[PDB]
Formats: C-alpha cells, sequence, structure tokens
C-alpha cells in the first residue's frame, strides 16, 4: 500500500477527527470523542502524534482536581501507545467573553485573562514534551473600521508576543512560537491575515528568533494565494517552524477538507517543495470530517489525509528523478535561475556592454520557455501516465 | 466646491490619463496624448506633480539624440508649470524580452539587461528631482509549478535590491526604493503577492532602511484583502514610503478604476488612516480611465480622483472631531486599546488573581462592545446625514 | 431623522434579531428572544411586519398542545399591534436528520419527512396572512463529486416543488413560493447556487406561475457577482416574488451584515432600481447583529437597516430627478438604448445599406460614451455633495 | 501514450494556437498564423476540426474580393484534410465601435451593424457545415450602474436573437444558437454572467427551441461557481448544446490554462458526467499558449489538451466499473436517490404516518452518509494508485 507509519511523522488534532459537526446552521451529528480513545485510534491508523488546544484536553472550567485527573489519563494513553505530543495551542476564540479578540481585545482585564490561559497551557506542554506553542489569532480583527485602530492593536499583539518571549526565557524552557494566519472567518477581516504579514510582524519583536509561522493549506486560499509560493517564502526566510495540511476548494468559508482533496495539484507542488526542502518538522492535519459523516467515515477521512499525501511524495519524487524532466528543466533555463546575475558587482556590470548598448533584445525575446511541455511533464507523473 | 491645488499633494502616472484603450480583448479607443499636453492639462486641473516609467516618457529603442530630446521638452513643461516629479519607475514588463520576468526571469542576460535598463532610469529620475523610486514586478512568476524555483528566484530577487542599494549608495543619490505588490495579472502568481510578502522580504535585503512599499487599492482587494488594516500595518512597520490610489469592484482582473468607485467605504476608512496618521507623501491616482470614454472623459475621471479624496477627507474629520463619535469610541473602549495590557511585566502578571482565578469571565462577556452604534454614525457621517 | 413608517414595508426574520451569536468558532453571547418580545419591539421601531422559520415559532419536537399554545401567544402579540406576517419559511437544515439535505437528500424517506414538515407550516402560515412561501435549499449539495448526482437531485427537487404547487392548488391557497439562492455555506456547493440558476429551474415545474425568486444581497456577491443586475433580471421575467436584504463585505463566509454595510455603492443601485422598478413586496431584512453586541446594539443594528434604505432612497430619487443628471444621460444615449434595433424587421434591416455598407464604422467608433461624468454626478448625490 | 482519434471529435478555434500574446500589460511575443498552417498542424495533431471568428479568417474591413480569397484558401485546406468546421462566431468585441457592447451598445446604429456583421457570418458558416453559431456578448454590460439600464438592455438583447432566429428560418437553415457566458472582463459586469442566467433568459425568446448554451470551464470558475454541477443543470434541461474546456487557477482574470491544468478534480469530474451522460458534441479547447512560449510550445499545450481529456476518460470509465465503487455508491445511497420521493401523489403522502407522525428521526439522523470513503476510492482512481 502506500502505508503510515510514525517514521512518516503525522499528527493530528484533538479537535480535527473530534470535532461534532457543529456548524453555523446546524446542530451536532456526532458524539463528543473521548481524547484516550483519539490517541489509540490514531496510533492504530500509523499517526506519530496529538495536538490539542487546552480546552481540548481539560473542559472550560474544570476544578484543580478534575484537570489533574484529565491530564492523567491523556498522560497514560500517550505512554501505552508510544504517540507524541509535537504541538500545542490556546483556544481564545469559544468562549463568548473573546468574541473582541483575545490578545487585541477593546478592553484590558480580557487581554490579561487571554495572557494568563496562554501561560498556563504552555506550563502543561512543556511538561508533555512539546517543541512548538501555536497561536492563532481568530477572534483578533474587526467587522467594521472605527472598532479597532489596527496600529494600536499591533502594540498590543507585539506586547503580548513579546511576554511570552520573556515568560518561556525567564523558565528557561525550550520550546517556541508559531503564528497560524487566517484571513477572515469568524472575523470580518483577522488581523495579520497570510504568511507574509505574519513574517513582516515577527521582524518588529523583541527576540525574532523566538517565533515562526505554522500556514495552513486551506487559509491561504481563502485569499486566492498560492500555498506552495508562500510556503517557499517562509522556507526561505528560515521560519517554517511547522505546517497545517488540509484542502479547500476556493474562495469562500474555511472548509478543512481532508488533504489530497479541494486544488490537487496545489498539494502535489506543495508536498514536492516539503521533500526537496528537507523541512522535518509534523505533517499535521487540520482538518474536520464533513458532518455528513459517522464515526468511521471519521477515521476513513483521517486515513485519507495520511494516504493522499504518500501518495503524493511518490509522484513528486519519481517526477524529479526522471531523466527526462531533468532535460527539461534544463530546456527551461531553471539551471541559469541559480547563477548570480552579477556575482563580479555593480561596476563590471555597468562596464559591459553585452549587458545593455550591445544586447540582442530581439533574439533573447524570441526563446521559448517550454514550460508547458515541462508542466505536461508534471501532470503525467502526478497522474501516473509514467 | 472641493477643488484641488498642488497643496493637495495629488500626482498622475503619465500612463493613467495617457492610456489608450487597448485591453486583452480589444484595441486602441483614443490616440496617444503627448507628455507636455499631460503635464499642461494636470496642472490646470489642480495636480501636484507627474510620475513616469522610463517608456512613457522615451519611447523603446530610441537613439540618445532622440532620449535627449524627448527629456528635454518634459523638462520644459516642467519648468513652466511648477509640477514635480515625485517618483519614477521602470517598464520590465511590456517588450516580449521580459515574459518570464526581469529580476527573477530564468535567462541570466536578460537579468543583467533589466538591471542597466532599471539603473539607467534611476540616474534619469535623481536629476528630475524624484525622491522614491517604485518597483512593480509584474512578470516575476509564474502560471505554473516547475517553472520557478520560489526559494531561488527570492535569492535573485534579493540580488537585484541590493545591488541597486549598493549603487544608489556609491553615487551618494538620496533616492530611496518602493515596492509595489500585486497577487496576480499578468502572471497567475506574482512573488511578494500582498504588502505582507513585500515587507517580509525587505528585512532580508543588505541595507533594509533603503526600502519600503507602495501599495495600490485595487491589488490588496484582488486578493479579497482590507486595504486601510494592510495599510495600517506598513505605517505602524515605518515602511509606508509611497501609495497607489484607485478603485476596484472585487476579487477580479486589476480594473483601476478613479478613486472613489468600487469600495467607497474602505475609500472612506483609507483616507481617515492616512490623515489621522499624518501621512505626508503623494496621493497618486493609478487609475485607467474606462475605454468607453474620449479625451473629455479622460479628464473628467481624473478630476473626479481629486474631488473623492477631498470629499472624503472632509467627511472623515467631521467624524472623528464630533463629540457623540469621541463619546461611542470611549464607549466601545478604544481608550483602553491604548493601554498597556501589562506594563508592571509577567511577574506582576502572575501574582495577580485578579487576572485569572478571580477574573468573572462571564460579566466580562455580557458586556456589548457597542461597535454598531459606532459604525451607524461613521456611515451618516459618510453619507452626510450629520 | 429619517424614520421608518408603514407604507416602507421594512419586515425582519424572527431569527435575525433573535441570533444568539454561536457561529462555527464560538459559543452564543446573547439569550434566546422570546417571540413576542421581538414582535413588540419591532412594532415599536417602525417595522411593519415579521417572518418565521417553522421552529424559531415552536421548538422543534413539540407536542401538538405546546404548539398550539406557542402559536397563541404569537398571534395575540400580533393582534395587539396591528404587525403583519407577509412570508414563512420551513427549517430544513438545522436538524442532523437534514445533513445531507431535505428535498434532495439521498435517503428516501428524509425526503418525504421534509415535505411532511413543510406542507404543515405552509397551512400555519396561510392563516397568519403570508402570501409568498420561502424555501432555501441550505443543505441542498455536495463536498464531493460522486455523493451526488446533480442531474436526478434536480428531479427529486422539481417533484418536491411539483408536489407543494400540487397541494396549495388543491386547498385553494393563494400562497406563492419563492426560492433563495446561495452559491455555497453550509455545503461546499449548494443546488440553484445564483438568481439565474433558479430562475431558469422554475420555468422547468408543471405550474412556473406559481414560482419566483427570493435573492439576498450577500448571496449573489458570494459570487463575486453584481446584485443590482441580478436583479433587474428577476424582474424583467416577472419573478422577484420576495427579497432580502443585507450587506457583505466580499467573496468569503456568509456575514449578513446590516443593510447599507458592505458593498454601500451596490445598494445606493439597488435601491434605485427597486423604486424606479416600483416594486411593492416586502423590504425584508435578514441580517445577523455581530455577536460582539448585547441587546441594545441588536436593536440599534435593526434600526440602521431601515434608516440606510431610507437615505439611499432619498439620494437615488435626487439623482434621478436632477436635471443635469437626465441630461447626463442623453449624452451617454439611455435613451437610445430604448429604441427598437429593428422594428421593421430583419428583411428592412438587410435592405439599409447605412447599417453595414455605407456605415462609418470609425465615426461611430471616435464617440465618447461619457460614463464616467455621469458616474462621478451619481457619485455626488450618493455623497450628498449635491 | 493516449493518442487523438476522429471519434474524439477534438476542435480548436483559430485564436486559441493563433494567440501571439498581446495581453493587458505586454506586446505580442509570436508571429500570426496563417490559418491554412492551423488547418494542417491541427489535422496532423489528431484534431477533428476547427472554428473561428469572422475576424480570425477575413481581416477585419477587407474587400469582398480580399474576402472571397481568404476564403477560397481556407476551403482549400479543410477539403485537403477532411477537417470539419462544427461551430463559428462573430467577434463583437475588439473593434472600437463595440467598446460599449454589440447587441446592447446604447448606439442604435451600432446595434444595427452588430447583427449585420453577425447575419454576413452565419451565411458563411451554414455553407462550412457548422451547425451550431456562438454569442459570447463580451462587451455586454458595463462598469458603472446608470450606464445601462439593465432591464432596456434585456429587450435589446432579446430583440437581438429574436431577429437572428427569424432570419435562420426564412433561410431554412439547420443552424441553432449557443450563448457563451462570462461573469467579468472586458466589462467590470457582463450581463447573462453564468450558465443560469444565460438558461434563464432563453425561456423568454419566441422560439426557445433555437437557443442553448456554450459554457467554459474557466468562466463559471471566475465565479467561484462548480462547473460539473452547473453543466449538469443544463444536461437536465435539453440546452448543453456545446462546450468550451481549458483551465483557470481560481478566482480572478481569465486564464484559458489548457485543459487539465487549474482545477484538476473538477477536470475528473467534468469528463465522468459528459462520457457517463452520452454527450455527443464537440470537445472544443478555448485556451491560450501562455506568452512565456514559442511555436513548439504552442503545439505541445494544444496536444496537451487532447492527452489530459483522455486520461481523465480512462480514469473516470475505470472508476465507474470498479464493483467496490458500484458498492460505495450504495452504501451512500445514490440508488435511493433515483426513486420517486412520492409517486403516488400528495394524498398518499399525507396519509402516510411513516412518513411525519412516526418517523423516526433519530435513528435516520444516526445514518453516516459514507462520503468521505466514497470520494477517497475517486481519488484512488484518478491517481491510478487503483
Ligand atoms: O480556522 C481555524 C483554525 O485553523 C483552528 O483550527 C486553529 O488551527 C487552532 O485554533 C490552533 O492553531
Ligand atoms: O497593475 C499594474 C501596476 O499597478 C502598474 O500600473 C504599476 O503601477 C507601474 O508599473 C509602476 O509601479
Ligand atoms: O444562509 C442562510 C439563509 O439565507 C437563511 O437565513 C434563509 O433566509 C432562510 O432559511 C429562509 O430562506
Ligand atoms: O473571454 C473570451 C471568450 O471566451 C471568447 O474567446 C469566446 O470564445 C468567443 O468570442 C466565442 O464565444
Ligand atoms: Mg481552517
Ligand atoms: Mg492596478
Ligand atoms: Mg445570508
Ligand atoms: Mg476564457
Ligand atoms: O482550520
Ligand atoms: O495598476
Ligand atoms: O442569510
Ligand atoms: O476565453
Amino acid at each position: 500500500s502506500y502505508q503510515p507509519t510514525p517514521e512518516d511523522r503525522f499528527t493530528f488534532g484533538l479537535w480535527t477527527v473530534g470535532w461534532q459537526g457543529r456548524d453555523p446552521f446546524g446542530d451536532a451529528t456526532r458524539p463528543a470523542l473521548d481524547p484516550v480513545e483519539t490517541v489509540q485510534r490514531l496510533a492504530e491508523l500509523g499517526a506519530h502524534g496529538v495536538t490539542f488546544h487546552d480546552d481540548d484536553l481539560i473542559p472550560f472550567g474544570s476544578s484543580d482536581t478534575e484537570r489533574e485527573s484529565h491530564i492523567k489519563r491523556f498522560r497514560q494513553a500517550l505512554d501505552a501507545t508510544g504517540m507524541t505530543v509535537p504541538m500545542a495551542t490556546t483556544n481564545l476564540f469559544t468562549h463568548p467573553v473573546f468574541k473582541d479578540g483575545g490578545f487585541t481585545a477593546n478592553d484590558r482585564d480580557v487581554r490579561r485573562y487571554a495572557l494568563r490561559k496562554t501561560i498556563r497551557n504552555i506550563d502543561l506542554a512543556v511538561e508533555l514534551g512539546a517543541k512548538t506553542y501555536v497561536a492563532w489569532g481568530g477572534r483578533e480583527g474587526a467587522e467594521s473600521g472605527a472598532a479597532k485602530d489596527v496600529r494600536v492593536a499591533l502594540d498590543r499583539m507585539k506586547e503580548a508576543f513579546d511576554l511570552l518571549g520573556e515568560y518561556v526565557t525567564s523558565q528557561g524552557y525550550d520550546t517556541r512560537f508559531a503564528i497560524k494566519p487566517k484571513p477572515n472567518e469568524p472575523r470580518g477581516d483577522i488581523l495579520l491575515p497570510t504568511v507574509g504579514h505574519a513574517l513582516a510582524f515577527i521582524e518588529r519583536l523583541e527576540r525574532p528568533e523566538l517565533y515562526g509561522v505554522n500556514p495552513e493549506v486551506g487559509h491561504e486560499q481563502m485569499a486566492g494565494l498560492n500555498f506552495p509560493h508562500g510556503i517557499a517564502q517562509a522556507l526561505w526566510a528560515g521560519k517554517l517552524f511547522h505546517i497545517d495540511l488540509n484542502g479547500q476548494s476556493g474562495i469562500k468559508y474555511d472548509q478543512d477538507l481532508r488533504f489530497g482533496a479541494g486544488d490537487l495539484r496545489a498539494a502535489f507542488w506543495l508536498v514536492d517543495l516539503l521533500e526537496s526542502a528537507g523541512y522535518e518538522g509534523p505533517r499535521h492535519f487540520d482538518f474536520k470530517p464533513p458532518r455528513t459523516e459517522d464515526i468511521d467515515g471519521v477515521w476513513a477521512s483521517a486515513a485519507g489525509c495520511m494516504r493522499n499525501y504518500l501518495i503524493l511524495k511518490e509522484r513528486a519524487a519519481a517526477f524529479r528523478a526522471d531523466p527526462e524532466v531533468q532535460e527539461a528543466l534544463r530546456a527551461s533555463r531553471l539551471d541559469e535561475l541559480a547563477q548570480p546575475t552579477a556575482a563580479d558587482g555593480v561596476q563590471e556590470l555597468l562596464a559591459d556592454r553585452t549587458a545593455f548598448e550591445d544586447f540582442d533584445v530581439d533574439a533573447a525575446a524570441a526563446r521559448g520557455m517550454a514550460f508547458e511541455r515541462l508542466d505536461q511533464l508534471a501532470m503525467d507523473h502526478l497522474l501516473g501516465a509514467r
């Protein structure tokens, strides 16, 4: 087959297969899953680990003894299966108190509470061995213009991230942060709407080396953006700390379909990029099995996430290893793209007449790039017609 | 009226009112405009200056004496009118040689030529007194995945920008660079697709202080993004070096409608932001009078750009100066957004029981944000119903 | 200013002001509203009527005796205020049994249950005085290709609507049906995604005269379509039976902002069309008070809906009434557009040398359309700068 | 592998391979192709026929004698290769006289000239054997609200199409007309923007049986709509007279990528629908070889169109033929979907206690639809992992 094993580093959040199907126009179609039950069936499917929001593991408003009790049972299922916890995050979007945001809520007291709720879950994550802590600011934003002064809201967002950075620094924790962008939903527009806005923001933080991004396929596609290109810019910057894989069919509400569904060619170019750049983190799936499905359809969907990644990995490796493709890449001058434009510097370039006054503009313009032949070769490989 | 005068700093490119109406499915509907003729009618409309692509002023492939001749006549119309040239740029997209890009073309020789063509126009811009040099990489991108390795293409883009930065440094020129983002068109996806991706890229340049962004209203809207929010993040970073104003009606081809058309409420929040943050650069219009129009419709459209900015400036100033609005802003706690979340630092925050263990979550959650009242106040002011 | 009266016939759904605020990523921020409180509060706001889904009025699962009690409570409040009930609809989307649809579910027994639930509410709506019954097939569709054969699903959809028409015909009821299109959400793709698809479908029912459309501003805008142009096509067809007004800020999840918010110029062009076409049905607002709001924010938002419709009505009447505008329209040849192209038939046209042989194409091509001056006059009227 | 033959009836427009590459921001990258070279080259590629706009074949402005010479040259090449001409159309969008439209221009004389230009090419198309004549009203629309009264424009559009039907009826021609929808570009909004709007319009013409639609993959996707679902509705209506195949990577400018590129899974679902519905018309490709390509890239791209259609045909036949799939379909109750909801009428339905009173809603709600396993089986077939 294309069978997962933990070496594939496939991970899933408790809230993915655990989604009960409650949406904006409909009630839950499935019962709540026990986290222990999820750890056991994911290990049987070939998964390497699980991730969690604090409120996915410990129900909101738990007493301290109830909390110890929930953390205990989960720690026990983990130990018995060999499953790891590579990443964790905080829910700063479900409770009504976060209706205007967490870190950038207009009310000062909710911002402080958002910070304490996050620090408590960071202590727990480190204990369970997580090395990345994600922040998805889903309620940071606005539906209307005067409701949020975005320059002041970015001051408060930077304040919170700097505060968390000094906190993990004083404790000597080995954990880093990853910002998860999303352009809209549940808010009209969300602050730091794309991988680019998140990367630019991090450069203004006090300790920038502590923070990176955790891009999600469907989010960048909700802005009509090219997800493989955004990932290539995060890898060029040395900031791809983690990644969430799923599917989306266009610019519409966030679907969280299983990976491979939605834009299939972009899932092929994404796998090709992650494998050839040697990304070594978790291949995390942040998807929601459709609410039409019962619990068997939930595990069939999660199995399909891992399967589609292993089929696409195989076809992309076969495409880059093919002699005919290597030759087509040379024909489209991808080798010359790797050459410096002007390693001898600006003074030699200005003195070079072949670069301007003697350049044959029309002879260069008539060279076809042979890109369509190359792309049909990539299509034959993806489709297994070679 | 709402009459422009040069104090308003309104500027226009030679290619805007000069557009002949040639589009992907149709030929030109208007004759070419003489640049001198454009300088004279813009000064009569109340404009402060004009901008240009090299090939808008000096037709491609001019001989050196033809070039001196074209630069002469234009310099003469400028002097006789008092019009300034605040900005200039290079056309690295119209000639067939640039069909795979300029700075990131796969062919090494075209990249060198792209750099020499740009340096020649930088010398001319400085002479005419321009203080900002724009780069719009419209052909930097791809329609297919293997045709452009984006990590290597970002190396070549950084190489070119660093080369231009050492060039203006050695010459002692007082000019800075501004990157103009666009998500797609004419290419399938364009590198540095949004204000965020451009800001993140600049932080990886050798002399980052030399570069900023020049956002265009319609471009960010072609990705469904909020343009006032993107401008607020460029102002927060200290990188809004210039701005292009126009209109767009949604996610579709780039329309370049006159400013005020398209999303009218976003043009209101944009003017409110630029005026209250005290932006001091040109209010440049990069628009195309519809090809249904004759030359009188061309000057009526350009006049409407300046008029809509002066009406929106008036209504936004009236909105922020209204006592009822100041009170509604206090009611929605925009004042508390300006307070530091935790100026006493993380140790006091962790010791503060009112922040977590004694926080009344439900009492805070029931506080309405009063945002709808605030936004109807902004709507009454925009519409002049107060 | 601008107060709503009775002949304006603004109406609101029980579910609009009654939205408690739970969305895909969060829980309710408001308590449930008793329908009689909504009838009273809306009567005091100047509303002329209320509409309802069956389950907004009678909780799902109610016994025939609890049903009777909720209905008696509701008709007392109507009786006491003089509020009308112009339209009603069925909830065939919330209960998990409708997870794959109502009328086009794959399970035959769920389809029969859908039709019995609908027929039961039709009888109720008729005695209350509603003359329009709406269908919004929100769950009719799929997230994947083989899950629904769309030709067979359109035979089931037609069969359902024909059975409904047979039933109102046998009972002698005066009621007409209106289909409300939506392109996606909660399903990946919904059947009859736009006004055009719903109009074309009606033409295939056995009694087409019983069916029309109930378009919603936001829904056509979720496909990036022009909502005023869609409504002109439904009015051209004789099928605008009802309309839902609200706002949407682009292609993204369905926002249901209050009327006037979102695309403000499309709202002016819509009110200009409806008022100049003499539409006489209800002006119904199907919107959701943002969950950031308490109940005072809910009534402020609902009042804002009516106010924005009246300001835009005044501004559009002023635009059409201005002699400079009526002159601008003649300059743009909108009067020549109402002349028949060739009222004397195709033989006359063929014989006419001035229509081809002797037509002066270049003179005709050089005529400007003067559309920009005409649109800036409309901009000055909407903004009250005229 | 996979070679095109004659009974596949792949056809191409003279304008597709003949695209010289000038786009809104750049000049031609290729020389013009002589039509007889295109007929010969396409015959050698395995194409069954060519289509044409009048001005692709006879340059605009030609004298009746130059016209005769281009037509004689073209019919010799067809005669010599055995290539057919299944469809033809009129260019009513390039010449500046059509800047405001053809059939719905505001100038009455341009509308009459539009109809004479069309009638002249209809006579030509009939003697060549075309049985479908396409209309793409690319300039019919507006960029602003008062520039076009859409109800009067639909009376002019209907008047034009009725005059065309009167003309083919009087001549006894066997030709049918097909409308090709497009939502926008080159106009801000185009009239009859989708398959649904065009279908609904046809129903209002005097002879509806003479008119159907010619949908294009990319155009429905520019509105974010599901192209397989639109085509199933046109087939349900009896109106899929012709179809244009290509690719589009999202909501943006009209790309016209080769067939298979863009949304690859929508292309599989389209070929599965067309082949299982037994569509018999041409498989026409209306695409543009990217301007990065020389002429060898143009023929590689055009061959790729046919190859992708044949691979997807094989993969969809294999999916429908697999017993595990046909079992999965029964598990998802696609067979219950083809059963009448209530073939014994509405009195039987009303009397049935098992349809409402005694219906076990919770048992029915708990049934899983098994749609994910069925879609991963379709994913494995498209990818040849089965
Ligand atoms: O759109 C929803 C987000 O992607 C959500 O599922 C986040 O992943 C989670 O809050 C942790 O990052
Ligand atoms: O979409 C087109 C671009 O906006 C173009 O008009 C640039 O403005 C110009 O090349 C200079 O920046
Ligand atoms: O997207 C939601 C629909 O618009 C819904 O609110 C309908 O209004 C209702 O079911 C009656 O048509
Ligand atoms: O957007 C462009 C249209 O698709 C055009 O290529 C039509 O195919 C042609 O005019 C016949 O309909
Ligand atoms: Mg998501
Ligand atoms: Mg632009
Ligand atoms: Mg809605
Ligand atoms: Mg097209
Ligand atoms: O998500
Ligand atoms: O532009
Ligand atoms: O809605
Ligand atoms: O096209």
